[PDB]
């Protein structure tokens, strides 16, 4: 199986994210106010996201980074983040920690490529 480890808080600690590859959901945890490692496993090799779910009045997620099979994937390189709150609107920016909104960061497949190398 692939292991991901997530490391987020949440900023009131009622915070709840799923990791979800390709599109199913394959654990959810509730977030404390620290950073924090949170890990699963999976032989699912879709997209992986990092969903932030309840947001109500005090919530917001932040979200340092992932690790696939002993890889960090920071959540600041990631070109996808649909709830950050950025130019007034939720998922206004890539390339944040934040999840204010109910939204994802993305961090990509499980397994990329560069030059035939699979990683
Ligand atoms: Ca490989």
């Amino acid at each position: 199986s692939n292991s991901i480890t997530v490391r987020a808080r949440g900023v009131n600690g009622q915070e709840s994210v799923s990791l979800q590859v390709g599109g199913t959901t394959v654990q959810t945890w509730t977030l404390t106010t620290a950073m924090q490692d949170y890990t699963a496993s999976t032989s699912l090799t879709g997209e992986i996201r990092v969903a932030f779910t309840n947001d109500a009045t005090g919530r917001d997620v932040q979200v340092d980074y992932i690790v696939v099979n002993g890889q960090t994937r920071q959540a600041e390189n990631q070109s996808v983040n649909t709830g950050v709150w950025a130019n007034n609107q939720c998922g206004g920016s890539g390339n944040s920690e934040w999840l204010h909104c109910n939204g994802y960061i993305s961090f990509g497949n499980v397994s990329l490529e560069h030059h035939h190398h699979h990683h």
